[PDB]
DNA sequence: TGTGGATCCGAG
DNA sequence: GTGGATCCGAG
């Protein structure tokens, strides 16, 4: 199992207002996860205007710490740019995959960005009703799709795409 | 004065074989001086098809110690990439304008060899009899008139200059 | 055959 | 606030 995680900010620094999971069984997938979640800074306006989550989504929920114990169950940690939500994320109990170096290993010379990928390599998944683009869930599916993808096309397993990742 | 300072080397690590100079004066050139040099070492077949200066050329020429004194006594030196004249030289006594930088920053998008630049600027300049772009003596005529043009266009001041140059 | 330096990229 | 990849100048 395969577990895609993907995360939203304050910013570029940290401080997490989202975060979720979909797992990966037989190249399908599965169990989606997400939070709202209350952050340990202000979220900053050029934050906000890329996921568009507002202090008053927030205000209510768990701190990160609350949070992040319902997304182990993991040896395996996979995200786009995994450097990015190994660095604002707490501590996690797996080992990590990113999927921009993936991308890069396995097509060299093309745009390296989630939804770049997911356009060029023409793909489709049963995206989650009623969240836009880079919100939590959605983000992850495009991410997992592109996993798939990955997988299929050079049948990498998982600590084969772990060493890879470095 | 802007002294234009140019060398011909052993390779890209080092080891002079040629020094030049010309200085600019309200936008003319003057004072040219040129020496061929003995090296440190010897004359990669990589550098010399470049410069085109044999080890006999250089054979009894001084070394770069007794030669360098006659270069001092500039208060600004031009070079194009600073960076490497300067770096393959001994402590020149001055302050240092790289007209590469200044070009980079002058018009972006463009090419910015010494010759690239002479070129898209259509420049034009009187060079030495029966010398040749990589001669030293040529290339620091073609490098003051790029300094001259850069002057020309931008108004910058020599300390302008050196402050952009880093 | 090396340096370095810029200069874009990815993530929000 | 940044780390990882490239590309380009000088001989
Ligand atoms: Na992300
Ligand atoms: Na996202
Ligand atoms: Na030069
Ligand atoms: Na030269």
């Amino acid at each position: 199992m395969l577990r895609i995680i993907d995360t939203e900010t304050c910013g570029l620094q940290g401080g997490i207002v989202e975060i979720a999971s979909v797992d990966v069984i037989d190249g399908k997938i599965v169990n989606p996860m997400s939070h709202l979640v209350r952050p340990d800074r202000p979220i900053s306006p050029q934050a906000m205007a890329i996921h568009r989550i507002t202090e008053a989504m927030v205000a209510d929920k768990p701190w990160i710490e609350d949070v992040i114990p319902h997304y182990y169950g993991s040896e395996w940690y996979v995200a786009h740019n995994a450097s990015f939500d190994r660095r604002v994320l707490p501590e996690m109990p797996g080992e990590w995959i990113c999927t921009m170096k993936l991308a890069r290993r396995l097509w060299p010379g093309i745009k390296y960005s989630n939804m770049a990928l997911y356009k060029t390599r023409k793909l489709n998944v049963q995206t989650p009703p009623g969240l836009h683009h880079h919100r939590a869930l959605y983000d992850c599916y495009i991410t997992a799709a592109l996993l798939i993808d990955i997988m299929n096309t050079s049948g990498w397993t998982a600590e084969q795409m772990a060493d890879i990742t470095g």
